[PDB]
């Protein structure tokens, strides 16, 4: 839909309108999306439901030595957004991976939805103050 961002801004407005009216919607958004509307980072355990084999990959990165991979990785990943696939930088080491799993989960959740998200957040904060 070429206007989809506008409809996501509409639904953010309608959610904030439901909150203003104090009326319950049958929305059941992910903890990731509720965190985005609250401005909280997601956590890697959220990936288990969204992309189990990518969660499993991050869990194989956690509590395992990088030497188990047998080839190197860096802070860059291939992401499909809007049907275009692009390799994007995220900013590997024993110190960096703690951030990689946080940041890689940020990229995987928001990258493909960042423009829908910015429209929804504009609709929400238009009616319900972020703070």
């Amino acid at each position: 839909n070429p206007n989809h961002l506008s409809y996501f801004k509409f639904v953010g407005r309608i959610v904030a309108k439901a909150v203003y009216d104090n009326r319950l919607l049958e929305c059941y958004f992910t903890r990731s999306f509720y965190k985005h509307i609250l401005g909280k980072s997601v956590r890697y355990t959220d990936m288990e439901s969204e992309d189990y084999h990518f969660y499993q990959g991050l869990v194989y990165l956690l509590e395992n030595d990088v030497s188990t991979l047998g080839y190197d990785l860096t802070f860059s990943t291939e992401v499909q957004e809007f049907g275009v696939c692009e390799v994007r930088d995220l900013k590997v080491t024993e110190e960096n991976k703690k951030e990689y799993v946080h940041l890689v989960c940020q990229m995987r959740m928001t990258g493909a939805i960042r423009k829908q998200l910015a429209a929804f957040l504009e609709g929400f904060y238009e009616i319900i103050p972020k703070r």
